[PDB]
Formats: C-alpha cells, sequence, structure tokens
C-alpha cells in the first residue's frame, strides 16, 4: 500500500525501458540480416563492379551490429521482470538464443564462401519465431501497464 | 478522479497513451521498413544467380513479399500521422516524415527495378544512407517522446492539450 504511486512511477518506467531494449536488439538483429545479404551481393558480384571489393568491410558491418543487439539484449536482461512477464521474458530468450545463432552461423558461412548453406539456412523461421515472441511479450507488457497506470493492479504484480 | 495515481485525471491518461501508441506505430513502421530491405536484397541477390540455382527461383516470391511489407509500413506510418502530435513533439515529426518519405521512395524505386531484374540500377542506389537516416531521425523521435512522457506523468495538472 504505502509509496504506490513511487513504485507506480518506477515499474513503469522500468517496462517502457524494457520493450525499448527489445525493440532495439529486434532491429539491430534486422539489420544484422541485412548486412549479410549486402556483404552475400558483393561476393555475387564479378571483381569489374566497383562495390565487390566491400564484401569484408561488409560482413564486418554485419558482426557490429549483432554484437550490438546482444548487448542491447543483455540490457534487457538487466531489468529484472515483473511477475507476469517472467514466462514471455524466457520465451523471448529461447527465440532470441535461436536466431542468435542463426546469425552468427549465417556469419560464419560467409566469412568461408559458403554461400549455399547461407541461402540454405530457413533463417525467416527462426527470425519470425523471435517475432512472435516480441508480440506476445508486447500483449502481456501492454495488460500489466495499463493495469498499473489505471491504479486496478494487485500489489503482488509489481513485486511488492 | 483520482483516476489513478500514475493519472490524477483521466485526461492525462488520455494524452500519454497517446503518445506511447505514436510510438509503437512508428516502431513498426521502422520494423517493416527494414523487413522490407531485407525481403528486397534477398530477391537482389537471387537476380544475380544462374538460372540453373534452385535458390533462384524465390526472387519473385521474395520481390511480393517486399511489397507486403512495405504496405504494412505505410498503413502503420498512416496511423502514426492520425494520432494529432503534441506541441513538444511537432519538430520531431517532421524530422522523421522527412526521413521516412525519402527512405520510403527509395524502397517503392527498389521494387520497381527489382521488378524486371534490373540490378544494376537497385545497386547504384545510395539506400543505406536512407536507412541510416531514418534510423536516426527514430532515435531522437524515440528519446522525445520519453523525455515528454515522463514530463506528463510527473507534471500532473490536466493540462496538455493536443496541437493543432
Ligand atoms: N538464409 C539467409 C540468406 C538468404 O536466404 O537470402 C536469410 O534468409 O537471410
Amino acid at each position: 500500500s504505502l509509496h504506490h504511486s513511487q513504485k507506480s512511477f518506477v515499474v513503469s518506467n522500468q517496462l517502457r525501458e524494457q520493450q525499448g531494449e527489445l525493440t532495439s536488439t529486434w532491429d539491430l538483429m534486422l539489420q544484422t540480416r541485412i548486412n549479410l545479404s549486402r556483404s552475400a551481393v558483393r561476393m555475387m558480384m564479378d571483381s569489374s563492379n566497383q562495390q565487390s571489393n566491400a564484401k569484408v568491410e561488409l560482413l564486418d558491418s554485419a558482426r557490429k551490429t549483432l554484437a550490438q543487439a546482444a548487448t542491447h539484449y543483455k540490457k534487457f536482461k538487466s531489468m529484472a521482470p515483473l511477475p507476469e512477464m517472467v514466462a514471455t521474458s524466457r520465451n523471448i530468450d529461447e527465440k532470441y538464443k535461436n536466431y542468435y545463432t542463426a546469425l552468427t552461423e549465417l556469419i560464419d558461412y560467409l566469412d568461408y564462401g559458403n554461400t549455399g548453406a547461407y541461402f540454405a539456412q530457413p533463417t525467416q523461421g527462426m527470425q519470425n519465431a523471435m517475432g512472435e515472441a516480441f508480440a506476445q511479450y508486447a500483449l502481456s507488457s501492454e495488460k500489466l501497464y495499463r493495469d498499473i497506470v489505471t491504479d486496478n493492479a494487485d500489489d503482488y504484480r509489481f513485486a511488492q
């Protein structure tokens, strides 16, 4: 009961910050995928094309976005989930790790000139599974957020 | 009212909630623009392949998927625009608009090039810089939004009025 307003401001700030860190992680993972495909385009070009020499710079740019993604994901993990958010957090964890590993595999395939393995990987499915996990998380987070900011949440939900 | 601790007036909740919904619809827009870029690049690389490579057969399906995701991006962006800005957000919203139209148009031109396999025109477009600019505008909008949101919820009069 005591200090309810202050606890509501801190928890609502946390839920927004957690969503923001997941947003950053998703966008950087998509950017990784983009940079990988740009590197693959250079590898498929003939040498005479000015843009073909950039294959390594482009693959390094994918490694950079992927590390940035993982940094934001770490930041997300640094904010303790609220009780009703635990399961959807753990679902993100599972799907994130799968997609992260997929992307690291794609980097390795291009680094070794294995363009066939690169195109064969079912990357889209892994992305879509993480996207679905993000959507479930967002639904849960928004239900909690609406209850907190409208004084319709019992104390147990705020880890009070 | 008391409506709630954070929003003494339920009108404050309307305003603050708008702000969040606007962010949400811009986040969606950006997501789907990036998905469009992915689908385009995955199409374009397959247009560089030999016909005999079985991986080339998806090039059209992927370009169709770009068209789908770009349409969805534009739907979200219209939703964003449908929500009246607060006056403190007008400037950053106009900045988003500038960068969004630049990148959107770029993506539509890429779809048009790939439609007949014009990989040269696709490559020559300086797409990355337009994407990067949109991403920076998005970041800036998000910073501004969050700061304003905190101002509203901690100000607590009732009080904030949408721009006309
Ligand atoms: N499998 C990779 C490369 C591709 O198929 O173009 C991806 O989906 O990003």
